[PDB]
Protein backbone atom coordinates (compact mmCIF):
# COMPACT_ATOMS: atom_id res chain seq x y z
CA UNK A 1 0.00 0.00 0.00
CA UNK A 2 1.66 2.80 -1.28
CA UNK A 3 1.39 7.00 -2.40
CA UNK A 4 0.76 7.15 -5.92
CA UNK A 5 2.59 9.81 -7.53
CA UNK A 6 2.68 11.29 -11.54
CA UNK A 7 5.29 13.27 -12.79
CA UNK A 8 5.92 16.22 -15.58
CA UNK A 9 8.86 17.79 -16.86
CA UNK A 10 9.54 21.22 -19.10
CA UNK A 11 12.55 23.14 -20.75
CA UNK A 12 15.92 21.81 -20.91
CA UNK A 13 16.71 22.91 -17.39
CA UNK A 14 14.64 21.36 -16.63
CA UNK A 15 12.05 21.83 -13.97
CA UNK A 16 10.13 18.47 -12.73
CA UNK A 17 6.92 18.76 -10.90
CA UNK A 18 5.99 15.60 -8.66
CA UNK A 19 2.75 15.16 -7.73
CA UNK A 20 1.58 12.75 -4.84
CA UNK A 21 -1.64 11.10 -3.72
CA UNK A 22 -1.38 10.00 -0.06
CA UNK A 23 -4.05 9.67 1.98
CA UNK A 24 -7.19 11.33 -0.31
CA UNK A 25 -4.76 14.94 -0.58
CA UNK A 26 -2.85 16.00 -3.47
CA UNK A 27 0.42 17.69 -2.95
CA UNK A 28 3.55 18.68 -4.99
CA UNK A 29 7.34 18.98 -4.97
CA UNK A 30 9.42 21.07 -7.06
CA UNK A 31 12.88 21.07 -8.73
CA UNK A 32 13.82 24.31 -10.80
CA UNK A 33 17.74 23.46 -11.32
CA UNK A 34 18.38 24.41 -7.85
CA UNK A 35 16.95 22.58 -5.65
CA UNK A 36 13.73 20.24 -4.62
CA UNK A 37 10.67 22.89 -2.55
CA UNK A 38 7.22 21.90 -1.98
CA UNK A 39 5.60 23.46 -4.58
CA UNK A 40 2.04 25.51 -3.96
CA UNK A 41 -0.47 22.63 -5.48
CA UNK A 42 -2.84 21.34 -2.49
CA UNK A 43 -6.24 19.31 -3.44
CA UNK A 44 -8.17 16.78 -2.15
CA UNK A 45 -7.27 13.32 -4.52
CA UNK A 46 -6.86 9.77 -3.86
CA UNK A 47 -5.26 9.64 -7.41
CA UNK A 48 -3.17 11.64 -9.99
CA UNK A 49 -2.17 12.27 -13.29
CA UNK A 50 -0.63 15.36 -15.05
CA UNK A 51 0.57 16.58 -18.44
CA UNK A 52 1.98 19.95 -19.64
CA UNK A 53 2.51 22.04 -22.58
CA UNK A 54 4.74 25.00 -23.18
CA UNK A 55 3.50 28.03 -25.18
CA UNK A 56 6.61 29.39 -25.90
CA UNK A 57 8.18 29.92 -22.78
CA UNK A 58 5.21 29.78 -20.29
CA UNK A 59 4.44 26.45 -18.70
CA UNK A 60 0.35 25.29 -18.87
CA UNK A 61 -0.48 22.37 -15.85
CA UNK A 62 -2.91 20.38 -16.20
CA UNK A 63 -3.80 18.05 -12.49
CA UNK A 64 -6.65 15.29 -12.76
CA UNK A 65 -7.61 14.56 -8.89
CA UNK A 66 -9.77 11.70 -8.97
CA UNK A 67 -12.01 10.75 -5.77
CA UNK A 68 -14.10 8.14 -6.14
CA UNK A 69 -15.70 8.50 -9.68
CA UNK A 70 -15.35 12.62 -9.45
CA UNK A 71 -12.37 13.73 -11.44
CA UNK A 72 -11.01 17.28 -10.93
CA UNK A 73 -9.01 19.26 -13.40
CA UNK A 74 -6.71 22.07 -12.12
CA UNK A 75 -5.08 24.58 -13.93
CA UNK A 76 -1.54 26.36 -13.91
CA UNK A 77 -1.72 29.36 -16.84
CA UNK A 78 1.33 31.19 -14.77
CA UNK A 79 -0.48 32.80 -11.84
CA UNK A 80 -2.48 30.38 -9.81
CA UNK A 81 -4.06 26.93 -9.97
CA UNK A 82 -7.55 27.55 -10.91
CA UNK A 83 -10.64 24.87 -11.02
CA UNK A 84 -10.70 23.54 -14.91
CA UNK A 85 -13.73 23.04 -17.13
CA UNK A 86 -12.75 18.96 -17.41
CA UNK A 87 -16.24 16.85 -16.83
CA UNK A 88 -16.54 13.14 -16.72
CA UNK A 89 -19.70 10.84 -16.75
CA UNK A 90 -18.39 7.98 -13.91
CA UNK B 1 -11.99 4.04 -3.61
CA UNK B 2 -11.12 5.47 -7.15
CA UNK B 3 -10.95 5.78 -10.49
CA UNK B 4 -7.46 5.98 -11.81
CA UNK B 5 -6.04 8.54 -14.62
CA UNK B 6 -3.68 8.99 -17.42
CA UNK B 7 -3.29 12.26 -19.23
CA UNK B 8 -1.23 13.74 -22.36
CA UNK B 9 -1.64 17.16 -24.43
CA UNK B 10 0.03 18.20 -27.67
CA UNK B 11 0.82 21.58 -29.34
CA UNK B 12 -0.36 24.71 -28.30
CA UNK B 13 -4.21 24.70 -28.34
CA UNK B 14 -3.82 22.48 -26.62
CA UNK B 15 -5.27 19.16 -27.08
CA UNK B 16 -5.66 16.90 -24.13
CA UNK B 17 -7.20 13.19 -23.72
CA UNK B 18 -7.56 12.09 -20.53
CA UNK B 19 -7.96 8.29 -19.93
CA UNK B 20 -10.07 6.91 -16.98
CA UNK B 21 -9.87 3.41 -15.49
CA UNK B 22 -13.30 2.59 -13.66
CA UNK B 23 -14.29 -0.55 -12.67
CA UNK B 24 -12.47 -2.32 -14.91
CA UNK B 25 -12.90 -0.06 -18.17
CA UNK B 26 -10.85 2.86 -19.65
CA UNK B 27 -12.98 5.22 -21.53
CA UNK B 28 -11.48 8.77 -22.74
CA UNK B 29 -12.57 12.05 -22.68
CA UNK B 30 -11.00 14.49 -25.04
CA UNK B 31 -10.58 18.31 -25.71
CA UNK B 32 -9.08 20.23 -28.72
CA UNK B 33 -9.62 24.30 -27.69
CA UNK B 34 -13.67 24.20 -27.83
CA UNK B 35 -15.04 21.84 -25.01
CA UNK B 36 -14.47 18.30 -23.33
CA UNK B 37 -16.33 15.34 -25.56
CA UNK B 38 -16.22 11.88 -25.10
CA UNK B 39 -13.48 9.68 -27.49
CA UNK B 40 -13.60 6.59 -29.42
CA UNK B 41 -11.28 4.49 -27.09
CA UNK B 42 -12.92 1.76 -25.54
CA UNK B 43 -10.58 -0.96 -23.87
CA UNK B 44 -10.50 -3.43 -20.69
CA UNK B 45 -8.43 -2.41 -18.09
CA UNK B 46 -7.94 -1.80 -14.39
CA UNK B 47 -4.67 0.48 -14.80
CA UNK B 48 -4.25 2.95 -17.56
CA UNK B 49 -0.82 5.06 -18.49
CA UNK B 50 -0.54 7.16 -21.93
CA UNK B 51 2.08 8.88 -23.96
CA UNK B 52 1.88 10.62 -27.27
CA UNK B 53 4.32 12.64 -29.55
CA UNK B 54 3.60 14.92 -32.52
CA UNK B 55 4.91 14.48 -36.17
CA UNK B 56 3.90 17.93 -37.30
CA UNK B 57 0.31 18.47 -36.71
CA UNK B 58 -0.06 14.68 -36.88
CA UNK B 59 -0.76 13.20 -33.39
CA UNK B 60 0.50 9.59 -32.12
CA UNK B 61 -0.97 8.06 -29.07
CA UNK B 62 -0.03 4.88 -27.18
CA UNK B 63 -2.31 3.94 -24.71
CA UNK B 64 -1.33 0.95 -21.87
CA UNK B 65 -3.88 -0.88 -20.39
CA UNK B 66 -3.44 -3.72 -17.94
CA UNK B 67 -5.54 -6.37 -16.15
CA UNK B 68 -3.72 -8.95 -14.08
CA UNK B 69 -0.33 -9.12 -15.34
CA UNK B 70 -1.12 -8.60 -19.11
CA UNK B 71 -0.56 -4.85 -20.77
CA UNK B 72 -1.85 -4.27 -24.08
CA UNK B 73 -0.70 -1.74 -25.76
CA UNK B 74 -3.13 0.67 -28.09
CA UNK B 75 -1.89 3.21 -30.99
CA UNK B 76 -3.75 6.15 -32.56
CA UNK B 77 -2.26 7.09 -36.00
CA UNK B 78 -4.83 9.06 -37.08
CA UNK B 79 -6.71 5.96 -38.58
CA UNK B 80 -8.43 4.72 -35.71
CA UNK B 81 -7.08 2.32 -32.40
CA UNK B 82 -5.04 -0.15 -33.16
CA UNK B 83 -3.52 -2.77 -31.50
CA UNK B 84 0.23 -2.93 -31.20
CA UNK B 85 3.33 -4.84 -31.14
CA UNK B 86 4.25 -4.25 -27.04
CA UNK B 87 4.61 -7.70 -24.69
CA UNK B 88 5.69 -8.02 -21.81
CA UNK B 89 6.55 -11.32 -19.57
CA UNK B 90 5.20 -10.19 -16.40
CA UNK C 1 -3.46 -7.67 -8.09
CA UNK C 2 -3.61 -5.74 -11.67
CA UNK C 3 -0.37 -4.80 -12.31
CA UNK C 4 0.63 -0.20 -12.73
CA UNK C 5 2.62 1.05 -15.48
CA UNK C 6 4.04 4.23 -16.46
CA UNK C 7 5.03 5.61 -19.86
CA UNK C 8 7.10 8.11 -21.93
CA UNK C 9 8.51 8.48 -25.34
CA UNK C 10 10.81 10.88 -26.88
CA UNK C 11 12.30 11.93 -30.29
CA UNK C 12 10.06 11.09 -33.61
CA UNK C 13 10.88 7.52 -34.18
CA UNK C 14 9.68 7.35 -31.51
CA UNK C 15 11.86 6.00 -28.58
CA UNK C 16 9.53 4.66 -25.99
CA UNK C 17 9.65 3.31 -22.89
CA UNK C 18 7.13 1.44 -20.45
CA UNK C 19 7.88 0.99 -16.56
CA UNK C 20 5.67 -1.55 -15.16
CA UNK C 21 4.98 -2.21 -11.13
CA UNK C 22 4.63 -6.04 -9.97
CA UNK C 23 4.97 -7.96 -7.23
CA UNK C 24 6.88 -4.48 -5.71
CA UNK C 25 9.18 -4.47 -8.25
CA UNK C 26 9.43 -1.91 -11.59
CA UNK C 27 10.88 -3.69 -14.35
CA UNK C 28 11.10 -1.72 -18.11
CA UNK C 29 10.42 -2.50 -22.02
CA UNK C 30 12.06 -0.37 -24.39
CA UNK C 31 10.92 0.16 -28.31
CA UNK C 32 13.38 2.37 -30.26
CA UNK C 33 12.27 1.18 -33.69
CA UNK C 34 12.67 -2.47 -34.01
CA UNK C 35 11.51 -5.00 -31.60
CA UNK C 36 9.99 -4.44 -27.97
CA UNK C 37 13.12 -5.35 -25.53
CA UNK C 38 13.92 -5.47 -21.57
CA UNK C 39 15.61 -2.69 -20.41
CA UNK C 40 18.33 -2.01 -17.78
CA UNK C 41 16.20 -0.36 -14.81
CA UNK C 42 14.96 -2.78 -11.99
CA UNK C 43 14.31 -1.41 -8.72
CA UNK C 44 11.96 -1.48 -5.80
CA UNK C 45 8.27 -0.06 -5.94
CA UNK C 46 4.00 -0.42 -6.00
CA UNK C 47 3.63 2.65 -7.75
CA UNK C 48 5.36 4.32 -10.37
CA UNK C 49 5.85 7.09 -12.51
CA UNK C 50 7.97 8.82 -15.11
CA UNK C 51 9.29 11.66 -17.29
CA UNK C 52 11.82 12.59 -19.72
CA UNK C 53 13.26 15.33 -21.67
CA UNK C 54 15.92 16.08 -24.19
CA UNK C 55 18.81 18.31 -24.50
CA UNK C 56 19.42 18.29 -27.98
CA UNK C 57 19.89 14.71 -29.05
CA UNK C 58 20.79 13.50 -25.23
CA UNK C 59 17.57 11.54 -23.69
CA UNK C 60 17.35 12.33 -19.41
CA UNK C 61 14.59 9.90 -17.35
CA UNK C 62 13.40 10.69 -14.35
CA UNK C 63 11.69 7.61 -12.41
CA UNK C 64 9.86 8.01 -9.23
CA UNK C 65 9.27 4.51 -7.59
CA UNK C 66 7.29 4.62 -4.54
CA UNK C 67 7.04 1.70 -1.64
CA UNK C 68 4.84 2.87 1.52
CA UNK C 69 5.57 6.84 1.91
CA UNK C 70 8.99 6.66 0.01
CA UNK C 71 9.51 7.73 -3.25
CA UNK C 72 12.96 7.07 -4.72
CA UNK C 73 14.01 9.20 -7.63
CA UNK C 74 16.32 7.02 -10.44
CA UNK C 75 17.96 9.19 -12.67
CA UNK C 76 18.69 7.97 -16.50
CA UNK C 77 21.69 10.55 -17.86
CA UNK C 78 23.11 8.89 -20.69
CA UNK C 79 25.50 6.46 -18.72
CA UNK C 80 23.48 4.31 -16.35
CA UNK C 81 20.64 4.96 -13.65
CA UNK C 82 21.46 6.58 -10.80
CA UNK C 83 19.71 7.54 -7.17
CA UNK C 84 18.83 11.45 -7.67
CA UNK C 85 18.17 13.95 -5.26
CA UNK C 86 14.38 14.06 -4.85
CA UNK C 87 12.92 13.84 -1.63
CA UNK C 88 9.31 14.38 0.01
CA UNK C 89 8.07 14.00 3.31
CA UNK C 90 4.92 12.02 3.00
C1 LIG D 1 6.20 29.14 -9.17
O1 LIG D 1 5.21 28.17 -8.86
C2 LIG D 1 5.70 26.86 -8.90
O2 LIG D 1 5.76 26.37 -10.23
C3 LIG D 1 4.48 26.33 -10.90
C4 LIG D 1 4.74 25.90 -12.32
C5 LIG D 1 3.55 25.39 -10.14
O3 LIG D 1 4.10 24.08 -10.15
C6 LIG D 1 3.41 25.90 -8.71
O4 LIG D 1 2.51 25.08 -7.97
C7 LIG D 1 4.78 25.99 -8.05
O5 LIG D 1 4.68 26.53 -6.73
C1 LIG E 1 -9.15 27.10 -21.51
O1 LIG E 1 -9.75 26.09 -20.71
C2 LIG E 1 -8.87 25.54 -19.77
O2 LIG E 1 -7.74 24.98 -20.41
C3 LIG E 1 -8.04 23.91 -21.33
C4 LIG E 1 -6.72 23.50 -21.95
C5 LIG E 1 -8.72 22.78 -20.57
O3 LIG E 1 -7.82 22.28 -19.59
C6 LIG E 1 -9.98 23.33 -19.92
O4 LIG E 1 -10.73 22.32 -19.25
C7 LIG E 1 -9.62 24.47 -18.99
O5 LIG E 1 -10.80 25.03 -18.40
C1 LIG F 1 -10.51 13.07 -32.90
O1 LIG F 1 -11.16 12.36 -31.85
C2 LIG F 1 -10.32 12.11 -30.75
O2 LIG F 1 -8.92 12.31 -30.97
C3 LIG F 1 -8.10 11.18 -31.34
C4 LIG F 1 -6.68 11.68 -31.35
C5 LIG F 1 -8.33 10.06 -30.34
O3 LIG F 1 -8.09 10.57 -29.03
C6 LIG F 1 -9.77 9.62 -30.49
O4 LIG F 1 -10.05 8.49 -29.67
C7 LIG F 1 -10.72 10.76 -30.14
O5 LIG F 1 -12.03 10.41 -30.58
C1 LIG G 1 5.16 0.65 -35.58
O1 LIG G 1 4.91 -0.02 -34.35
C2 LIG G 1 3.97 0.63 -33.54
O2 LIG G 1 4.47 1.87 -33.07
C3 LIG G 1 5.65 1.76 -32.24
C4 LIG G 1 6.08 3.17 -31.91
C5 LIG G 1 5.32 0.91 -31.01
O3 LIG G 1 4.31 1.57 -30.26
C6 LIG G 1 4.86 -0.45 -31.50
O4 LIG G 1 4.63 -1.37 -30.43
C7 LIG G 1 3.63 -0.29 -32.38
O5 LIG G 1 3.17 -1.56 -32.86
C1 LIG H 1 20.44 2.17 -23.60
O1 LIG H 1 19.73 1.83 -22.41
C2 LIG H 1 18.35 1.79 -22.59
O2 LIG H 1 17.82 3.10 -22.77
C3 LIG H 1 17.99 3.96 -21.63
C4 LIG H 1 17.47 5.32 -22.02
C5 LIG H 1 17.27 3.36 -20.43
O3 LIG H 1 15.88 3.24 -20.73
C6 LIG H 1 17.88 2.00 -20.15
O4 LIG H 1 17.31 1.39 -18.99
C7 LIG H 1 17.73 1.10 -21.38
O5 LIG H 1 18.35 -0.17 -21.15
C1 LIG I 1 21.21 17.08 -11.20
O1 LIG I 1 20.10 16.69 -10.40
C2 LIG I 1 19.41 15.59 -10.92
O2 LIG I 1 18.54 15.99 -11.96
C3 LIG I 1 17.51 16.92 -11.56
C4 LIG I 1 16.76 17.30 -12.81
C5 LIG I 1 16.63 16.27 -10.50
O3 LIG I 1 16.01 15.12 -11.06
C6 LIG I 1 17.52 15.87 -9.32
O4 LIG I 1 16.77 15.29 -8.25
C7 LIG I 1 18.62 14.94 -9.79
O5 LIG I 1 19.49 14.60 -8.71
Amino acid sequence: SSVQTAATSWGTVPSIRVYTANNGRITERCWDGKGWYTGAFNEPGDNVSVTSWLVGSAIHIRVYASTGTTTTEWCWDGNGWTRGAYTATN
